[PDB]
């Protein structure tokens, strides 16, 4: 096994794969590891499993049939691992907790979202839909862009967005275009 967190790249009181090389902290990963289960197989081998279940899952698909999709549990878990993803890149940190808004010239959002929040919606089971979860994800980088205007920082939440929309694309498997 690895020395480091997956996710957060340090060293500390970690919890191994059983079936993959990986290591988390426990709250690092997402759902927080389980108490007991011997073996336990990571997010990344639970998804990995999905695909190898049913090939065809890996066909390209329409991003608005994707958003309807009821949150059973395979499309709860793969927005888990969405959410994981994001918080795997360092950039995420400016994203992750309750922002605040005090700024010459700008007003802060209507309806303010981060990481956190998103991460105890999905396990508070609150989400219905994928497009529950997507909306509020593409919240947090629209809020960003709005509230720093020209300043250079606003181009932390393209980097961040880029890397949600990429892995969206990939888990859910959404059909290459030009
Ligand atoms: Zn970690
Ligand atoms: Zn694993
Ligand atoms: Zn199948």
């Amino acid at each position: 096994n690895s020395n480091i967190c997956e996710v957060c790249n340090k060293w500390g009181r970690l919890f191994c794969c059983d079936t993959c090389p990986r290591s988390f902290h426990e709250h690092c990963h997402i759902p927080s590891v389980e108490a007991n289960k011997n073996p336990w197989s990571c997010i990344f081998c639970r998804i990995k499993t999905i695909q190898e279940r049913c090939p065809e899952s890996q066909s390209g698909h329409q991003e608005s049939e994707v958003l309807m999709r009821q949150m059973l549990p395979e499309e709860q878990l793969k927005c888990e691992f969405l959410l994981l993803k994001v918080y795997c890149d360092s950039k995420s940190c400016f994203f992750a907790s309750e922002p605040y808004y005090n700024r010459e010239g700008s007003q802060g959002p209507q309806k303010p979202m981060w990481l956190n929040k998103v991460k105890t919606s999905l396990n508070e089971q609150m989400y219905t839909r994928v497009e529950g979860f997507v909306q509020d994800m593409r919240l947090i980088f629209h809020n960003h862009k709005e509230f720093y205007r020209e300043d250079k920082f606003t181009r932390l939440g393209i980097q961040v967005q880029d890397i949600f929309e990429k892995n969206f694309r990939n888990i859910f498997a959404i059909q290459e275009t030009s």
